[PDB]
């Protein structure tokens, strides 16, 4: 079992100014010279940590990191004005073609992985290969999964932190009464909001409950740019033309190489989807991990995707 | 079949400051020394109308009216900040310790009938006589049936244009969407959807569409209040505690001697409301109107309600 590389720091790091309003921090690490790599984080609005630089070899990767906008060290923090999908995905390219690269691999979890095939899909000729993990195709069942009703069952104990930032009558559609307190004018209304919605993904993302993770997702100034983001992407459908578009447009992406790893206990994004985008796209490898959860820092989820990366390079 | 009376102008117009923000319009009709009846209009954001002063015998009633928060000539018009049941509740007390009197017959129709509950469960003491029309109880339910799925089936021909003002990704929760659009910060954007919103129930208010009525709904000014303050409502659940609050607190209106007039074919509030309220409350009279839809304007609804205003006279 194939673990993460050792702990690197970035040769380069900088600003990237989008749009009048928007900028970005990257990073590269790794070798200068070698296949080139963007790393996609979750969320969205989640930004990128260190532990996501060790994913590939440094000796054959130049592996390219960057925080979407409004999330983690990108300007301003936490904003939801021109933070969209098709956004993102134009700043991908903007990012690629300001590093030189014509070519690339693209590797996403969670959100990343919808933004992976989003952005595939929108240009399939830049992209080597897609190593994907935790698939969200960001259709309403899989939000309400979730958010609704779902993963509730397996987790009832932390579903009632959860749903308790909530009045009752106003528990019909959760996703939407988030909403207007994340995006009401006063700070601790939000604040009580996107620490209770931050706090239950952070439960949820492990077959083990990790204490520090959940601690580390009730930390304010995380929780508002993760929440608010998160929650605005969801409540707006992925800004999709129509809600299955990520597998209506999958053939775009039929003759690019990857692989999909997800775990079978994953409750924050089911199995399902990873299932559903396989047979959409079967010249990828669905690699399902027995006794893992959503994190990309699951055991096997961490080998498996060790292994993938090792073995394009 | 009985009509409304003649048309009337008020003895007396007026405004009322109820908070450092608020400024309710109303009026006096009929015998100044009548039985005291105060107007509930629907909605909410309606406003009163010319023909609502005429279902009393201007003779026997002291016919008062007034338009609610936000709503038609109260000011600022369209105004969500304090505008909730239980304010509206309030004002019903300060206008009638305003007035000098001491009880008073509520009438009350569609969210009318809903603060007359609301208002009659809060003061008991202070009400004579119910007239309730079009019943709403404001449960989840109710809310789905109309704005979600349920009229959308008797009329598929209009509710393609309420569905057309919001994209297929947020269509999966139709109030919450309009809600986003009621509240943007874009004027041309939320008028599209007060509009789209409000000409939805002029389209479906009587048996026989009414082309006047639907053209009304449509014109901006009207639109913006009654829109905005119903998708305000609607969206936070009457801001009761819970759901079916009124059904649960049915049992301090028990000796209120009062009548229930529903149309059979209401499709803006199913008569499923009118018959639990009727199981809940007794001594109520049910009246169900034959061919009748949910307008009080409606032959059978005008004749139902003139005769109970008569034998309360």
């Amino acid at each position: 079992m194939r673990t993460l590389y050792p702990e690197i720091t970035p040769y380069q790091q900088g600003s990237l100014k989008v749009d009048d309003r928007h900028t970005l921090y990257f990073e590269q690490c790794g070798n200068p010279h070698g296949k080139p790599v963007v790393m996609l984080h979750g969320g969205p609005g989640g930004g990128c940590n260190d532990k996501m630089r060790r994913f590939h070899d440094p000796a054959k990767y130049r592996i390219v990191l960057f925080d979407q906008r409004g999330s983690g060290r990108s300007t301003p923090h936490a904003d939801l004005v021109d933070n969209t999908t098709w956004d993102l995905v134009a700043d991908i390219e903007r990012l690629r073609t300001h590093l030189g690269v014509d070519r690339w691999q693209v590797f996403g979890g969670s959100w990343g992985s919808t933004l992976a095939l989003a952005y595939a899909q929108t240009h399939p000729q830049q992209v080597t290969e897609l190593v994907l993990r935790g698939i969200f195709l960001l259709r309403r069942f899989e939000l309400e999964w979730f958010y609704q009703e779902g993963a509730s069952r397996l987790f009832p104990d932390a579903w009632e932190h959860y749903l308790n930032a909530i009045p009752p009558v106003e528990r019909a559609d959760l996703m939407s009464a988030f909403h207007r307190r994340l995006t009401s004018d006063d700070e601790a209304t939000r604040l009580a909001a996107a620490k209770a919605w931050s706090v239950w993904e952070g439960a949820t993302s492990f077959l083990h409950v990790d204490e520090d993770f959940v601690t580390g997702h009730e930390d304010a100034h995380f929780a508002l740019a993760f929440a608010r983001i998160e929650n605005h992407y969801f409540v707006n459908g992925g800004f999709f033309e129509v809600e299955d578009q990520l597998l209506r447009d999958a053939h775009r992406i039929a003759d690019i190489p990857g692989v999909i790893v997800h775990g079978r206990y994953d409750v924050v994004c089911p199995l399902q989807s990873a299932w559903d985008l396989h047979k959409a796209w079967p010249k990828a490898q669905l690699q399902i991990s027995p006794a893992s959860g959503h994190s990309a820092f699951e055991p096997e989820n961490v080998d498996a995707l060790v292994r993938a990366t090792d073995g394009f390079a």
